[PDB]
């Protein structure tokens, strides 16, 4: 997995907001989210959800999160 | 995550054959299927499966896997 994509997947993990991560990195939004798409895709699992209008770090989300710090 | 329960997850990764990444680890078949389950019950993903009396890895096992290797 790409080092930007990771780089992305972990700012939206940490800012829990798509737009904040954007503008943390300096991209777009939908830059932001072309790249957690793409991890997406390539994995066939979602990362995050919305639930009741609030952004979520999935089970997948989590299990990604937890091996990059290891 | 655990470095004993990563390590096992790899192993079995790796043989796709959990009695032989057993005999590798030098620990019984339930001890590294107790680490797996262990793994899969705090992420709530199963990370690997049977088909057709086949082993398989799951999306969350090779999310797993590439995210481990970075
Ligand atoms: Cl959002
Ligand atoms: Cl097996």
């Amino acid at each position: 997995m790409l080092d930007f994509r990771v780089e992305t997947f972990l700012t939206v993990c940490r800012t829990m907001n798509y737009t904040r991560a954007a503008e943390e990195l300096n991209i777009t939004q939908p830059a932001v989210s072309q790249h957690i798409a793409h991890l997406e895709r390539d994995y066939g699992v979602p990362l995050f959800a919305y639930r009741n209008k609030k952004l979520q770090l999935t089970d997948a989300g989590a299990l990604l999160r937890d091996a990059l710090s290891t």
